[PDB]
């Protein structure tokens, strides 16, 4: 029909490939995986629209709650019903629930309506006004993330009373329109010719070949004869590998490189050596190679798409049968692996195995020993299958299939232990696919918190139709919020050739599981091609004239019917949930720094003050990388109030949109360090000693007993980003990136380097915080020292989840970031964190670093 041109049309748009780009491809994967994967994704979009209510606003408005919440005091609601200015304060308490303050509505109704009421409050859900955010469920009110905000900032909630109706009138508003084993002979390969190649002529050029299973190499490297350098190299010339056919593991990657030698490194490409439906590959392939900035076993293996330019490999792989050979299927591989012998070991040994499944390099002899043992590893170490899975021979299939047999039988795990499988050092597709089922139990909100890690991944697969990303989509499918978040983060790498195929499959898929949020993220992306359009402009200008002349030219830019529409009602890309209604023209500006990101102001008379937000648009910078440090901050925040420590964070949004574009939530009633010791004449905080700064700033905004508060609230977030900061080596720390908030909480702003870069960062501690911790005294060891306790508290905390730390930052290897590209970068958290040493050591070792930050300090 016209409907679905239509859809496409704007599925190409959004997505920003043509699909008709996919059908040139001719692609049979590319095929199957769009048929496929539409299938699946249309079929959880039948399985929505037929949804409960309350089942509709869990996936449309999945609940925000505290994280003690998940798995007294009075409070004043103002609360109103759907389409009516009139609104009643009433008193609740934080202890009630959505449902009793509903009951408390409808009474006040019926009574002001003079009727006997027709409604219950089970017909009701309450929504956050002006926010695509709702507070249902049996839950005390102080258990919402909305609630426990107003209570901190002293704000009174306000609600609107929603009948079950109106949700459904959403939901339909809403809806999408009507053998292998016998052939012992060596692997060996022709390596035919090179075509468009570029080196010095003086030189000569050689191929690396290597077979790998993920990172491991499955036999030693082979390297083509020396050939002189040309733009045509020819080798017609067989590479023998030291590996049976027979013994090729199904994920077995043949590795190239090619280079130039008197080393000059010049390109590089990989590929499976079995196809996506299980057949070991035969005959000419020609391999696009990709530019080496020598193998890279982990580098993608499709090819490049630009054929036009880049240098390729001609190679033939061998009829190895006369009959084409496939992969054996599971019940093939159950059969052989079923038969072993039983591990029978001495009381010693036991205690010997014991002590190195709980200890991850291990001997020879240990790996031995793990091997011979890995049936008990099975029943009573099952959360040591990692450890058996790095100790398996994945170059000989009989040792391949016995763990295969034991994998298939084998417990499901914790998410810990899943998230760590997914590394590409367990590279098999069972094992892959074993993780996805421990990760099944994820909750939305852990899933949300391991969402950027887990979209990394996809990086690693090495074909299109995955467990991984079957799984993405069908919890995209089921969570707003979740298809949200997946669609940016593959947006926002389209411009990445070696990703663009997969991900535009993946947005493509999801579009047809959603029609309608696919044209909610359109009127997003309208906004962004607009925003930029405005940044260009402000750049250029910002060079030829003045900054009040450039705001008021950047204002009747934004004053243009075209951009009034697209800035304006639209879902925050940094936060569904935000409305950004409004654009306030006069109060949009730009700052000074090198790229003059956009600073944009919204409101919303529905909303009232929560309405009011900005968003930072800034295009020339990778913002990934400040994403990442953020996201790791926020799971911090998490982890110490899941141990009832708030230290009163504050986790502002980041997200990359494109191509060294992004957006960054401005977080109003702030400002930074560096403002607030210009120590300007003719001001509230006006001192006497720029010491004194901070804290008469602090008392202007907090005057009376609020002082106190702002002080603590200062101490706190102090205390929590200074462990931050040291478990993360983030560097490069002065007054222009430090902020501080009204309410006297302190952050940090623009994370352009972490994990010490290569140098060990110290723990910082600054004089001038140090004096408003200290309540303006010289010496007041109580407070400094409370000081130093709610640090210590925050470091063990993190510390009790060391690995979780280290397996997210290993899955995001895959992001290819400059300062998380190798085991160096990683070994500064393994160091932050003292993981190799006891709470006891790992604590005196922090303290020491303390009092050597406080020793500096004084310098001072
Ligand atoms: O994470 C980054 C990366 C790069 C630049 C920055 C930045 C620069 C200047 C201002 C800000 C604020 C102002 C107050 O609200 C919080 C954040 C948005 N952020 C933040």
């Amino acid at each position: 029909d016209r409907v679905k041109k239509l859809i496409n049309s704007q599925i190409s748009l959004l997505i920003g490939k043509g699909l008709h780009e996919f059908d040139s491809l001719r692609d049979p994967e590319v095929n199957d995986f769009r048929t496929k994967m539409r299938q699946f994704c249309e079929e959880a979009a039948a399985h929505r629209q037929q949804l409960g209510w309350v089942e509709w606003l869990q996936y449309s408005f999945p609940l925000q709650l505290e994280p003690s919440a998940r798995g007294n005091r009075a409070l004043l609601v103002n609360v109103k019903f759907e389409g009516s200015e009139e609104s009643f304060t009433f008193q609740v308490s934080t202890k009630d629930m959505p449902l009793a303050l509903m009951a408390c509505a409808l009474r006040k109704k019926a009574t002001v309506f003079r009727q006997p009421l027709v409604e219950q409050p089970e017909e009701y859900a309450l929504q956050v006004n002006g926010r695509h955010e709702y507070l249902y469920g049996n839950y005390p009110l102080c258990h919402f993330q909305y609630i426990c905000s107003c209570l901190h900032s002293g704000l009174t909630p306000h609600l609107t009373m929603v009948h079950s109706s109106s949700i459904l009138a959403m939901r339909d508003e809403q809806s999408n329109p009507a053998s292998l084993w016998s052939l012992e002979q060596p692997f060996s390969i022709e390596l035919i010719e090179g075509r468009k190649v570029n080196a010095d002529e003086r030189m000569k050029l050689v191929v690396q070949a290597g077979l790998f299973h993920g990172n491991e190499m499955l036999c030693k490297t082979v390297s083509s004869s020396e050939v002189n350098v040309c733009s045509e190299p020819v080798w017609k010339q067989r590479l023998e590998f030291d590996i049976s056919v027979c013994d090729l593991p199904r994920m077995a990657r043949l590795c190239f490189a090619l280079y130039a030698v008197v080393d000059c490194p010049i390109a590089w490409a990989n590929l499976m050596l079995f196809d996506y439906k299980d057949q070991l590959k035969t005959g000419e392939r020609c391999l696009y190679m990709w530019p080496s900035v020598l193998l890279n076993p982990a580098g993608t293996v499709r090819g490049n798409p630009n054929t036009e330019s880049a240098a390729a490999l001609v190679i033939y792989l061998p009829e190895v049968a006369p009959h084409p050979v496939y992969f054996p299927a599971l019940e093939k591989i159950l059969e052989l692996g079923r038969h072993g012998e039983r591990g029978r070991i001495t009381e010693e040994e036991q205690l010997q195995l014991r002590e190195i499944l709980e200890r991850g390099e291990l001997y020879e002899h240990e790996k031995d020993l793990v091997w011979k043992m890995r049936h008990e590893v099975q029943e009573h170490f099952p959360e040591a299958l990692a450890r058996l899975l790095l100790v398996t021979k994945w170059n000989k299939h009989e040792d391949v299939a016995q763990m295969l047999y034991l994998l298939c039988s084998w417990p499901e795990l914790p998410v810990l232990s899943a998230l760590e499988l997914l590394d590409f050092s367990f590279p098999d597709c069972y094992v892959g696919s074993f993780a996805i089922k421990s990760l099944r139990k994820l909750t939305d909100d852990e899933l949300f918190q391991y969402l950027l890690q887990l979209v990394q991944v996809l990086k690693y697969e090495s074909y299109l139709d995955c467990e991984l990303t079957k799984f993405l989509l069908g919890r995209a499918l089921a969570n707003r919020k979740i298809g949200h978040f997946l669609f940016w983060h593959l947006r926002s790498e389209m411009h990445v050739p070696s990703v663009a195929l997969r991900f535009g499959l993946i947005m493509e898929a999801y579009c047809r599981g959603s029609t309608h949020h696919m044209k909610v993220l359109m009127k997003q992306g309208e906004a962004l091609s607009k925003l930029k359009a405005l940044n260009d402009f402000v750049k250029v200008s910002s060079q030829k004239t003045t900054k009040p002349q450039t705001k008021e030219m950047m204002h009747m830019c934004m004053r243009q019917e075209t951009y009034m529409e697209a800035l304006s009602h639209l879902q925050s890309p940094l936060d569904p949930s935000t409305l950004l209604e409004e654009v306030c023209v006069e109060q949009c500006t730009f700052m000074d720094s090198k790229m003059k990101p956009l600073w944009i102001m919204y409101s919303s008379e529905e909303a009232g003050s929560a309405g009011n937000v900005g968003i930072i648009f800034k295009n020339g910078d990778d913002l990934r990388q400040d994403m990442l440090t953020l996201q790791m901050i926020q799971l911090m925040d998490v982890l110490w109030k899941q141990e009832g420590l708030d230290l009163r964070m504050t986790p502002y949004g980041c997200l990359p949109t494109g191509d060294r574009t992004g957006l960054i939530e401005v977080v109003l009633h702030s400002d930074t360090i560096a403002n607030i010791q210009l120590n300007k004449s003719n001001m509230a905080a006006t001192a006497a000693f720029n010491k004194d700064a901070l804290l008469n700033w602090l008392k202007s905004k907090n005057p009376g007993e609020a002082l106190d508060r702002a002080i603590e609230e200062f101490t706190l977030s102090c205390a929590g980003y200074c462990v931050a900061t040291y478990v993360l080596g983030i560097g490069d720390r002065h007054s222009d990136n430090i902020m501080i908030r009204e309410s006297g909480q302190l952050f940090h702003i623009d994370f352009g380097h972490f994990l010490g870069n290569r140098e060990r960062v110290p723990f910082i501690l600054t004089y001038d915080f140090v004096h408003v911790i200290q309540q303006g005294k010289t010496n007041n060891s109580e407070k400094f020292e409370r000081f130093r306790g709610y640090c210590e508290r925050a470091y063990t905390i993190l510390r009790r989840h060391g690995l979780l730390f280290l397996h997210l930052f290993a899955l995001m290897r895959a992001a290819g970031l400059p300062e998380l590209s190798c085991s160096k970068d990683i070994q500064y958290l393994k160091d932050s964190l003292a993981l190799g040493k006891t709470e006891e050591e790992a604590l005196k070792h922090f303290r020491v670093k303390f009092n050597e930050a406080l020793r500096e300090s004084w310098k001072t």
